[PDB]
Order: structure tokens, then sequence, then C-alpha cells
């Protein structure tokens, strides 16, 4: 609704000093011809200069020299706030000096060769930060701000004095611009970047609103995650997008000094952060400054921790200075930092997923030409344990594989450096395969909290089970008020029990896929590692990962493992209690019904499990997963076979009726064996064909009609003889006896 | 401030301390406050620097000198009494100790009132529910919650319109109100509860909540109410009141509820320690923690101490008979050592509970330790009706039900066995309501009727249908053989 809130669009006058008009809008403005109009955009950088060299284009979209997009803006669709401020003072003059492309060739004076013919009767109505193109030649070189005799911008005049003593530089300014791009330079942390925005934008952008009222903003943010996850980059991207000053402090440069100087170095940053407010102070690898008392041995190492704490509390008066720190885990630092007023907030950056990895690949390979057969969707699927930098390395390594393999001797002496070889060259899929398979040792071994991809259709039958799951997990999230109305408290646990390989691990993922919630999976070997290592504290950490990622689902399987280890089913003299389930119960009981955290347990030996875990407020509800029926068997056959060429004379309906009691595991083994037979036959045929005509005196014979394009009935018939049942009737008798003895077993 | 002293050198630190003491003396009557005392004076085992030990002695000398001069008083704040040196806890330096503990529902509500004064609220606040749902939070947490809830609404509106309308003024600034939905969002999303340790407070359960059991109520009031109310009567005669009681019986009969009903009747603090804590102490070989518990009770008098799953340790090692070892362990010995060395005047009562008295060590049943035993039997018909009414006094229900018919239809049941039936019936009703509502909303959306509202709550209350359906799964829990064993133990005495 703001009248001067209008889009900006393409421009044709290669001189940036021109700014457009819109006669219907000029009638709204007081736009006069002369020196300057203040056209205001983002980040406070403007393009202020002479005006009215337009009205060639339509209205509602001001024509502004495209070079004032990288500056003052980012892209199209933006909006300008054009308001005249002509008649600026006439100081001495504005700086003259190039930046990047002038040292390349004759330099002379850098003013009187190429730039002099442009400050003619248009004597630079400008604003420091306006960047453009001006030359007396190839017509592509920048003109940047270096000096400022008058603080506000002016209109130059002859007879002045200029010193091109300055030297053209690198893209310090371009790096600053890349940082300014910010949100469009990262991927895989969509949630974590939205939480920060809503947390810091309001204090920084409109501090007056917070001044007018008494409310408490944040003064400490802590980001913990594995290395190489783009944390300092996030801080720079957030500081630049809001225009707030950014100061960087690193740990090693504070612990590599002498005592007094080291302490005093930490007080200059705060002093050079309050005189540039609103500003941000960023400290990385805080673990190198303030670790726990276990790793803090020495007196001077404590004089530097108390100094930091007393400095943090000196900001309660000032609400426009914010501190963000980075580390790996939160328990690696003194808890005194984690307090109310020092580092209250927390953020888990985490690890990207297929979508985030694909986004990172896209950004990293933007200028990297890729000819063909580069999907980048597959690549994101085989990268399990890669973070940030690693992918970048990948993108470089493959590129090297492109040139190192064949350009090894071509580029030695035949030619000098040229672009027709660099641009003409491309990157293929084989380079990516060699780079990923050969020299990519992932640096990750931690747990993963992300939504899976398994859908309901992958599982067969069990409609009642799915209905029950929806009633338990899905209903409360949508109708909390209905649950409250009847004075009800929903359950927070469920236990699966049944024979092995009947489809219990898939349900925990399908439910999360439908609910759009993260899931965490824990195996029995981890529980045995805790039992033998006698480290039950890790359990707390596990639950901590189920509290900061809500809503989510927590899955425990092979729960009987510990009860199996010590003696048989009954075990040794000792009862059914141990030192690892006690902690699980303790953590379960000390948890609120809110936060939407669900827990699922799986096992195949219900009898041995501690009866104290099925009390109310614990895994109260029990579900019996049975062996699939013939109709379910054909469903599982279709599910497994859908992702292979398996058109055949035989029919899966024929196979299912022959099977009797086959578990789901057996039905994912027939296909594997049949495909193995088919691929062996194909390989043998290929080798014999490739060998015969060349070993024979036949120079050239061509025939490639695929001998094995699909899985035929013969392969399935051969495979059917190599597979049988993998369970005994006695187990089914035990399961049904337990399913009935629950009658009055409470 | 502790760190401000540790962030300097010896001369500067031990000059500021002295100067502060002189300044406090000059402006008498004055007060000195110290925080983060652990950062200054922890136990010597954790101190290595010679300067660190040279900064504690100065404080001791100043504290000793204070007694001679002026009216200055000194107050210090610490996280736990044991975290600091024991030389400060003497006669003349820090003789007096105090605990702050944690606020209760009333305290949380009061803090919300304090922090909501100048803020504008709607009619949907109902801070009582928030206080009930606010478990573990403290004052800072509540202030943060209030600020976050305000910022939710403020950021929603501000980001939407008035960035361009006009320079924000007081009228629009204060025009905005707050709604309970923002509170619920701030509570569910931001829930960094900073409390996971023990708790001490007066419970809310009352005798009316319990079903029947009048004789045990009479037998309980005599043990607790009479000594506190009438000591001179005991003094006139020669008896000294006992300080322990043990409940033995089958599970699901309300043993846990009596220990809190007594406290609610007498308005006394209550503490409950569960069996998992005992097993955690056993495996960790940490019997010292026990002592701390009693100290808390000693400082929370009048109070009641509760222990359940007391037979858990004996069950763990071997079965009822156990392994080769006897009936003793590492924790019960400490409990006896603490009980024997306790004064009667502190009026700290002790309650234990179990369902397998056969394997409890007899040493705890000796005179002076849990000498009075009470048996909690299975609820009867007249009791069962009361339990049903008590559990159903919170939910809306129809009138076709025949509660007495259900009560008589049940035999050998437990209190929980009826609460589970009520929960199952409520689940059936909620599922029916959800299905009906979703089907209704889905059917007419295809029919483009702008106005079609036959709004009737499909099933406000439940009938005999759901209760009889749940009766199919409603079945006995405790075996008759177990009841016979309990009776045999109750007769062989
Ligand atoms: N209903 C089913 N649909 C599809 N696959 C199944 C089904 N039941 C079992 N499976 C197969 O069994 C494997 C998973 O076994 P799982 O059920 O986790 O064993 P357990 O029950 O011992 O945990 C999967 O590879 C899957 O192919
Ligand atoms: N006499 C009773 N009056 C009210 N509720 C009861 C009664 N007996 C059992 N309950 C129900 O049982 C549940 C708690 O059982 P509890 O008495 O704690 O087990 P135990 O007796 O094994 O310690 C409560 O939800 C309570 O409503």
């Amino acid at each position: 609704n703001r009248p001067n809130r209008l889009i900006v669009d393409e421009a044709i006058n290669e001189d940036n000093s021109v700014v457009s008009l819109s006669q219907p809008k000029m009638d709204e403005l007081q736009l006069f011809r002369g020196d300057t109009v203040l056209l205001k955009g983002k980040k406070r950088r403007e393009a202020v200069c002479i005006v009215l060299s337009d009205d060639t284009c339509s209205d509602e979209k001001i024509r502004m020299n495209r070079v004032v997009r990288n500056n003052l803006r980012v892209r199209l669709g933006d909006v300008i706030s054009i308001q005249p401020c002509p008649d600026v003072k006439y100081g001495k003059r504005i700086h003259v000096l190039p930046i990047d492309d002038t040292v390349e060739g004759i330099t002379g004076n850098l003013f009187e060769v190429y730039l002099k013919p442009y400050f003619l009767e248009a004597y630079r109505p400008i604003r420091k930060g306006d960047i453009f193109l001006v030359r007396g030649g190839m017509r592509a070189v920048e003109f940047k701000v270096v000096e400022t005799d008058p603080s506000p911008y002016c209109i130059v005049a002859p007879d002045t004095v200029i010193h091109c003593e300055g030297e053209p530089i690198k893209r310090e300014d371009e790096e600053e611009s890349l940082n300014e791009v910010g949100y469009d330079d990262i991927g895989g942390c969509r949630k974590q970047l939205a939480q920060i925005k809503e947390m810091v934008e309001l204090p920084l952008r409109h501090p007056a609103l917070f001044k007018a009222i008494g409310v408490k903003p944040p003064r400490g943010i802590l980001l913990y995650g594995p290395p190489g996850t783009g944390k300092t980059l996030i801080a720079r991207a957030v500081a630049n997008e809001t225009g707030a000053f950014f100061f960087l402090i690193n740990g090693p440069e504070i612990m590599s000094k002498l005592a007094g100087e080291s302490e005093s170095n930490l007080r200059k940053a705060f002093e050079e952060a309050e005189k540039n407010a609103p500003a941000i102070i960023f400290i990385d690898e805080l673990d190198a400054i303030a670790p726990k008392r276990e790793k803090t041995h020495g007196e001077v190492e404590r004089r530097i921790v108390s100094q930091l704490l007393t400095l943090m509390d000196g900001l309660k008066q000032r609400a426009h200075v914010i501190v963000m720190a980075a580390t790996n885990r939160p328990n690696s630092i003194d808890p005194a930092l984690r307090r109310f007023g020092r580092f209250d907030r927390e953020v888990d950056i985490g690890i990207p997923d297929a979508t985030g990895r694909l986004e990172i690949l896209q950004i990293h390979t933007k200028n990297m030409k890729l000819a063909d057969d580069v999907d980048l969707e597959q690549v994101a699927n085989e990268t399990h344990g890669h973070v940030g930098a690693d992918l970048a390395a990948l993108c470089s390594e493959a590129a090297l594989q492109a040139i190192r393999k064949k350009m090894d001797l071509i580029d030695l002496e035949d030619e000098t450096i040229d672009a027709e070889v660099m641009n003409s060259l491309a990157v293929t899929m084989d380079d990516f395969r060699w780079a990923l398979s050969q020299s990519n040792p992932s640096a990750l071994r931690e747990t993963v909290v992300e939504v899976p991809q398994v859908t309901w259709e992958d599982i067969g039958g069990l409609e009642d089970v799915k209905r029950e799951l929806q009633e338990l997990v899905q209903y409360p999230v949508e109708h909390p008020d209905k649950f409250l109305k009847f004075g009800m408290t929903p359950s927070k646990g469920v236990l699966f029990y049944g024979p092995p390989g009947c489809g219990k691990t898939l349900l925990a993922k399908a439910i999360a896929n439908e609910c759009q919630a993260n899931a965490i999976s824990i195996k029995g070997p981890e529980l045995l590692t805790m039992w033998f290592g006698e480290s039950e504290a890790n359990v707390r950490e596990i639950f901590d990962k189920a509290r900061q990622a809500a809503p989510c689902v927590l899955f425990f399987d092979e729960l009987d493992s510990i009860a199996k280890a010590r003696g048989g089913n009954i075990g040794d003299g000792g009862g059914a209690a141990d030192r690892v389930i006690n902690q699980i119960l303790t953590e379960m009981d000390g948890m609120s019904t809110k936060k939407n955290v669900f827990i699922i347990g799986a096992t195949n030996r219900p009898d041995i499990i501690d009866p104290a875990i099925l009390r109310p407020g614990r895994l109260d509800q029990l579900i019996y997963i049975p062996l699939p029926d013939e109709k379910s068997r054909v469903a599982i056959l279709k599910a497994n076979l859908r992702k292979s060429p398996v058109a055949k004379d035989v029919d899966l309906e024929f196979l299912a009726k022959m099977t009797n009691g086959f578990s789901g595991a057996d039905l994912t083994e027939i296909c594997q064996r049949a495909c193995k037979l088919a691929i062996r036959e194909s390989i043998e045929s290929e080798i014999r064909r490739e060998r015969e005509r060349q070993t024979n005196p036949s120079a050239m014979e061509v025939e490639e009609d695929d001998p094995v394009p699909e899985i035929r009935r013969d392969h399935f018939e051969e495979a059917m003889r190599f597979a049988r049942r993998s369970v005994s009737d006695n187990d089914i008798r035990k399961y049904e006896m337990f399913a009935q003895t629950l009658q009055q077993s409470r």
C-alpha cells in the first residue's frame, strides 16, 4: 500500500549514474532533475545518482541499472523506496580508484586513461556503495568506494585533487556480497534457520519497539553440532541480511597469548561491539576456552573463564548486543555458562538429509559445468554420513578426475593457459563414482534423527494394526481438546511382540512417514555395549535427542538381548531386573505427556521381559504381529518385486499358496536368489560372447539382444528348491499360548 | 560477585574483599550478600592453586573479625550445602542454614500473577491449568514463558501490517491482547524444564478419593494426629509413640494413596522414593545419598517419608529365596543405621509398602523399626461401588448405567482394574465421536451447501453399551492363590 513501494526491473542504460522515472509516479514524487534521488532498498546500501533517464518502459516497475541489484538488492521481484534528496553538498571530490581489473595491463594513473571521460557535466551525484561499470576500453571494470573526505555524498567538481596511489584489490567486497546473499547460500537446515530468524530479527531491526516496553530479549545463543556444518557462515548470513555489525572471535588466538594480554584481548571485542550497535559477537570452538574442570588444569585457565562470565552479565543494561557461540555438544563446557541470562538458548544444527545434501550439491556445482548424466538425486542417496565440507571436497575431487586422467600431458607444453580448454571440458558421472567410492571416508558415526521414506503400501495387510496406530499416535495431535473434554490422559507407549521377520521394524517408520515426524532407532548391540561398558548415562543423551526433535518416535528393539545374555530364558539366579532397564524406566517416568514423544518396543520373548515395564505409565498396550496370510504373502511378494524387471510366465499368486508359514524374511530371499541366478547367467553369456568372436578369427561381430532382460519362470523354479521355512510350529504354539494366557493376566 | 574476584590477581582480589568489608562496616546497619560461593571456596580436594587456598583463609579471618565489630550481617547463596568447605559451617561464621526448594501450584500461579500485572490478558487465560501443567519450572522459566507467549502474538501482528502504516504508537502498541493459545504454544514448543530432582510438598488427595477402608483410617489417625496434637497426654502415661509403619498386601489396592491422604489431612510435607531409585543406588554402590534424603526430611518437618517396592532388591538377587546370600544388602543396612540414629521429637514418620513380606529382612521388623503392620485387602462390593464413583466423579456419564450391578458382577478385582475399564470406555467414546465428526465433515463438503449445521454433540455421555463392551476385556488380575498366601502370612503371625 506504500506508494513508493514498487518493483524494479530490467535496465538498458549501461551507466549506473542514471535512475529511472515514472511520470505517473513523478507526479506522486517531487522528483526533480539534478544530482540525486535517494532510492532506498535492503541492507541500507543504495544507488543514488542522477535521475530521469527513463520512462522508456512500462510503469509500476522502475528501471534501475542491473548493477544496483548485486548492491542495494539481491535479485528481481524486489522493491525500491525512491524519495528525492537532491542538492547535496559539494565537498572536495569523490574517490577515484579501480578495484579488480585494472592492474591487468597499463595502469598509469588509473584515472586519466579510462575513467576521466565520464565525470563530465554529470559530476558524480553518488552515494558511497554505488558500484557500476566505467572504462575507456573493453567497458567492464568496477568503481568502488575507498576514501571519504566528506561523510555524506557530494557532487564533484574540477580543480580538485585525487590520489590513485591505492591499488586494485581482490573481491573482499564480493565475499562480503556472498555473505550478504546469506539465506541463498546454504541448505539442509531449513528449520534451524527459521528459528533463528524469528528469534533475532525483531530485536535487531526495530529496537524502538523493545525499548518502549519492558520485555526480555536474548543475549546468549549456543549452537552445538558436528564440525563442517556451516555455523560461522550462518552467523555471517544472519548479521548481513539484517545489516547488523558482526565481530568474530576464535578460541586459539585467545589461548595462544600471554596471561595479561590474553585476558585483555577478550575485553576489546566487547568494547568494539557496543560502539557499533546493533551488532553481534560470534565465538567459535568455545571448547578451547572454557571446558569443564576436568580439562581445566591451571590457574590462568580459570582467570579467563571467570572474566568471560563477568563480561556476559555486564550486558543486562544493553539489550542490543547478542552473543552466539558454537561447539559440538553442550556437556563439554562449564554449566555456569548455561544459565538464565548468559546462554539460555540452544540450537541443534544436526545433519542434512537427501534434500539438504542435494541443495548443497546444487550450490557447490553452480559454476561447475556438468555436461550430461549428472542427476544429483542419486548422489544424495549414496552419501550416508557426509556433512558440508565433505561434499565440497567431492565436487573438487571429481573435477580433478576429469582433468588429471586425460589432460595430464595435453596441457604440459602444447599451449599456455586458455579458457577454450577449461570451459569446453565437462564432468561426468564416472568421475563422481570414482570420487565417492574411492576416497570418501565419512566423518560421521553419530545417530540420525530424520523422517524416513517407507510408506504404508510397502507393508502388506494389518489394516486393524494401522487403524490402531492411527488411533494412538495420530489422533491426539489433531484433537487435544477432545481428549481433554472427557478428562482423559493418553498413553505414551506400546510393545510389539511376535516371531522374527514378520514386519515390526517397518511399522515404526511408516507411522512416522505418515505423521511427518522424526524417528530414532536403537539396536540391541547398543544395549549390550552399555551393559558391558557399564555406561547407562548415554540413555539420558538418547532421551535428550527425543526432546529437542519433537514431535518424534522412539524405537527400542531386541529388548530381550540383555535378559538373553545372562543365562537362558529364566537366566541365572538373578531376577528379571538389570542396570540398563532401570534407567529406561527412570527416564520414562520423568517425562511429561506433552511434547508428543511416543515410544515403541519390539521383542520375540515376552515371557522373560520384566513385568514392571508393562505397568501403567509405561509400555501398557501390547500388540501381536502374526505371520502373514496367503493374501498378505502375495502382497509382500508384489512389494518386494515391484523394483525389478520380473515379468514372467509364473505368477506370484501361484507361489503364495504353496508357501505355508513363510515369514516375511523368506519372501525377500527368493527374489534375491532368483536375480542372482539371472545375473550369473547374463554375466556368463556376456563373457562367452565377448570372448568367442575375438578368440575366433572374426574381426567384427555385433549382437546385443539382451539374453537376460527379466526374471523368467525357470529362475524362480530353481530358487524355490533352495528355500524352506525358517520357524517351527512350537514357536507358534508358544505365541498363541501367550496370546490367550493374557486373559485375566493383568 | 564470585567471578569478579576470580578474574583478577591476588593483590587486587584480596584488596577488594577487605575494602567491601570496610565499606559495609562504615554504613552500618548494613548487609553483605555473596553469590556463587562455590566458585570461591570449594572443598580443598578440588583446589590446587596456592592462591585459591590463600583466598579462602582471608574470608575466614574476616568472618571471625566480624563478630567483634559493628552490626554487619552476611548472607551467602550456594547450590548445595555439601559443595563448599566444612570450615565455614561453624559457630560464628555460617551457623544458620536455609532451603528454598521449589514452588508449588499456588506458588507458580502467584509468580504468573506477578509477571502478568502490566500485561493485557483475555478471558481464556485460566492460569490454574497452566500452573497444573507447569511441573518443574521455576521463576525464570515462567518469566521466559510469559515473554515468549507475548512475543508470539506481537510478532504475528507486527510482521503483518504496521511496518508501513505509521510509526508504531502507544495506542496500537497496547491494543493487542494475549490468548491462551499463545501460552500453550510457548509451553509445548519451549519446554526447557530445569527440574528433575526430588520434590517435597503437601499433596491434594483426600479420604473421599479412597474407597472404603474406614478402620485403617481410624488406626492411622491415632498414630500420627494424636502425638502431634496431644503430647502431654503421652507424657502423663509412660508410652512413647512409634515412628514407623509397614503395609503388606496385593498390588493395586491404594497403598500409595494413603501416605498422601494422611499428609493432606494433617497438612504436612510428603516425600516418595520409588524402587527404581533403590536399584539405581544398589548398582551404582552409592548408599551415601540415603543420608541426604533424611536431612531433607529433618529440614522439612513435619513430614512423612514413603518407601515402595521395598522387596525389589531381594527379588533382584535370586528369587524369593534369593541366591546363596542371606536377606541383607547394602542399602537396608544404611536405612537402619539412619533410623536408629534419629530423634523422636523431629516427628518424622516413616511408611513402607510391599507385597512380599516373606522375604523382607526381619531386622527391619524389630521393635523400634516398622513395628506396626497393616494388611490392605481386596476391595469388596461396598468398597468397589465407592471406587467406581470416585473414579467416575470426574467424567460426564449417562444414567442408564447400573453401577451396583457392575460392582456385584466383579469379584477378586483391584482398584486399577476398574480405572482401566473406565479409560477403555472413554477411549471407545472418543473414537466414536472422532469417527462420526470426521465422517459428517467429509460427507457434506462435496455437497456445496453454504449453511448446513445440524450441530449436536454426537455422544456427550456414555451408556451401558460401551461399559458392557469393555466388560469383555475386563478380567481379574490377582490370582486367588496369591490371596491365600497373603491370608496364610496374616494368620501365621
Ligand atoms: N509385511 C511385510 N511387508 C514387507 N516386508 C516384510 C514384511 N514382514 C517382514 N518383511 C521383511 O522382513 C524384514 C524386516 O524384518 P523385521 O520384521 O524387522 O524382523 P523382526 O520382526 O525380528 O524385527 C524386511 O527386510 C522386510 O523385507
Ligand atoms: N481403594 C481405592 N480407591 C481409589 N483408587 C484405587 C483404590 N485401589 C486402587 N485404586 C487405583 O489404583 C491406582 C493406584 O494403585 P496403587 O494403590 O498405587 O497400587 P499399589 O496399591 O500396588 O501401590 C490409582 O489410579 C487408583 O485410582
